């Protein structure tokens, strides 16, 4: 628990809308000046695009229609073992 954010945001399993997704990219994007993170969903039906547009690849994924963009607010890293046991 610290105010400083970890630089290893890429590769973390996040929870959004009750679905577990995998982070593939953690940087800023050209069109928006907000923190946008690329997430691949377990079910490709919830995706949007492969993660590349105009021939330029931003973040790779295993499914041609499983990657999407979100913000840290919608991301829910969840608690840990002891904290989860205490809350349950």
């Amino acid at each position: 628990m610290s105010d400083t954010l970890t630089a290893d945001v890429i590769g973390r399993r996040v929870e959004v809308n009750g679905e577990h997704a995998t982070v593939r990219f953690a940087g800023v994007v050209p069109p928006v000046a907000g923190p946008w993170l690329g997430v691949e969903w377990d079910n490709p039906e919830r995706g949007k695009h492969d993660g590349s547009h105009e021939g330029t690849v931003y973040f790779k994924c295993r499914h041609p229609t499983g990657g999407s963009f979100i913000r840290p607010n919608k991301v829910n890293f969840g608690t840990d073992f002891l904290t989860a046991i205490k809350n349950r």
